[PDB]
């Protein structure tokens, strides 16, 4: 038992990384066969950043402007191309680390593992979420673009993310990995704000149900809901509806429980409008809304990966 | 900005996890050079358990009784010993995938990378501490013995937990890699109780600065303290002692904020006196425990590994 918030394995995305520098810009690529992908935005200068043209701009560049580090051994770019807001290296080396691997456009409220990578070299691996307002609530410092978020399934990295940049607020912004922008955002030094924000409400149940599965039973009540009366009371807490298709996804958890969906439902209508009382569920005094009900089933049943 | 969780990548120890298999128990081994390193009850049976002999246990094993796996290559045990509560198996085959590597003891408050492992294959990976009762809050199922725990510095990884056994409170107890338990357990289901947990004081005042250090500043005041009148409070909300050692450690982190360590000393006595009311810290509504000084200042300048 247990619960933790935690990450896929990172080994087979941390023999991607490298390092792309051009010019005085040095950031993380993601190496795959022979292509090295990274944000666009390395093409830029300090005078750039404000409204770049990159197709003027990467028209200009030839492929020896790109210096690729892979550890200790330099790739050299035999082809570029940009595809949206991510640049693609092609290099005369294909990637022998190149695990089985998919490129994924997620839904928001869908969580990832995001490996923290400077210089190429991997930092640290943690658990993100994608929000509602397609922000990511990240740890990234300078130097940190183009480290990807993925999701690991079998043997199968599915990458989902790449960094490029952070908002005001201090929540991350990125693209997929065919280098689309998650929500409104654009790589350009303009005014840009995240949206409002809400919580992911069929997470926080997924949650709820892990606590169950792991013993804490303390919030649970007698009282049932439908779906509608719930759903009132979620969005005067600035909660995402709850859609039936949410409550099918909870079918799993709630038969492995013994607990209806819509009487959980209730449970967390209750701990919104009473708050916990100096009461934590698993070690969190806060409604945790980073955990998929994916997420769940597999930390309480196990699932690997070779 | 941010501030997470992170764990160290996983991909040097991925490299090293293995399957043991003996008689009807199944679990994970650490294989390094030509030693794999597993816990000592993989040579238990159902009705073992209760007060095994594990000396007259494995006298009676032969080396052909263990089957290592490593992935879909059968590794033969040319040897076997056991040292305190782990058994090591000589096999005829070094570990291409050995990192550098150490095996460490660490002190309680330390913190460390776990990789949830079962039949040899990696689950998911996540950041644990040693809790100053010697267990440690982890993630762990059926299956989960001998996943270990570890830190990376540079490019060597220090081992410094494997997994035993879980504690009826949902904890977690395990050795060094040298098989001596943290705390006072032993490997034979007896009655066995944690003894009572206290929260890590300089880690607490760690995450603070992180805190500072990202930009929330709420709960810091005018005032300033004393250790001793520091610690007169700590012991009332059972707080670990900080001692003027602790004070040094978090030198780094009061130097780059500006804030004295007993001036942080004083926020925290008015947030142990005051709660929070209402409000979070790096999206925390408790006062967390599980940063140590060195993570603090590892995420918020970003030293990675080779
Ligand atoms: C990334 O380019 C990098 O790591 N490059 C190494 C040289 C960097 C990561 C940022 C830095 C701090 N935290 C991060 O996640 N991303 C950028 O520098 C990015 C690039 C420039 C400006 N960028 C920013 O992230 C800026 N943020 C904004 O300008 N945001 C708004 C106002 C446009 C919404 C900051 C101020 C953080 C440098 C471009 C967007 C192309
Ligand atoms: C581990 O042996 C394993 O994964 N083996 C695969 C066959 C297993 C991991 C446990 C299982 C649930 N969560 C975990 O972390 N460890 C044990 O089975 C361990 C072995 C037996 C009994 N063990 C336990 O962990 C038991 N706990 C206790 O008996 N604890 C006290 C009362 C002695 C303190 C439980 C009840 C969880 C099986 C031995 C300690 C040798």
């Amino acid at each position: 038992s247990g619960f933790r918030k935690m990450a896929f394995p990172s080994g087979k995305v941390e023999g991607c990384m490298v390092q792309v520098t051009c010019g005085t810009t040095t950031l993380n690529g993601l190496w795959l066969d022979d292509v090295v992908y990274c944000p666009r935005h390395v093409i830029c200068t300090s005078e750039d950043m404000l409204n770049p043209n990159y197709e003027d701009l990467l028209i200009r560049k030839s492929n020896h402007n790109f210096l690729v580090q892979a550890g200790n051994v330099q790739l050299r770019v035999i082809g570029h191309s940009m595809q949206n807001c991510v640049l693609k290296l092609k290099v005369d080396t294909a990637n022998p680390k190149t695990p089985k691997y998919k490129f994924v456009r997620i839904q928001p409220g869908q969580t990832f593992s995001v490996l923290a990578c400077y210089n190429g070299s991997p930092s640290g691996v943690y658990q993100c979420a994608m929000r509602p307002n397609f922000t990511i609530k990240g740890s990234f410092l300078n130097g940190s673009c183009g480290s990807v978020g993925f999701n690991i399934d079998y043997d199968c990295v599915s990458f989902c993310y790449m960094h490029h940049m952070e908002l005001p607020t201090g929540v991350h912004a990125g693209t997929d990995l065919a280098g689309n922008f998650y929500g409104p955002f654009v790589d350009r030094q303009t005014a840009q704000a995240a949206g409002t924000d809400t919580t992911i409400t069929v997470n926080v149940l997924a949650w709820l149900y892990a606590a169950v599965i792991n013993g804490d039973r303390w919030f649970l009540n007698r009282f049932t809901t439908t779906l509608n009366d719930f759903n009132l009371v979620a969005m005067k807490y600035n909660y995402e509806p709850l859609t039936q298709d949410h409550v099918d996804i909870l079918g799993p958890l709630s038969a492995q429980t013994g607990i209806a969906v819509l009487d959980m439902c209730a449970s967390l209508k209750e701990l919104l409008q009473n708050g916990m009382n100096g009461r934590t569920i698993l070690g969190s005094a806060l409604l945790e809304d980073e955990f998929t009900p994916f997420d769940v089933v597999r930390q309480c049943s196990g699932v690997t990966f070779q």
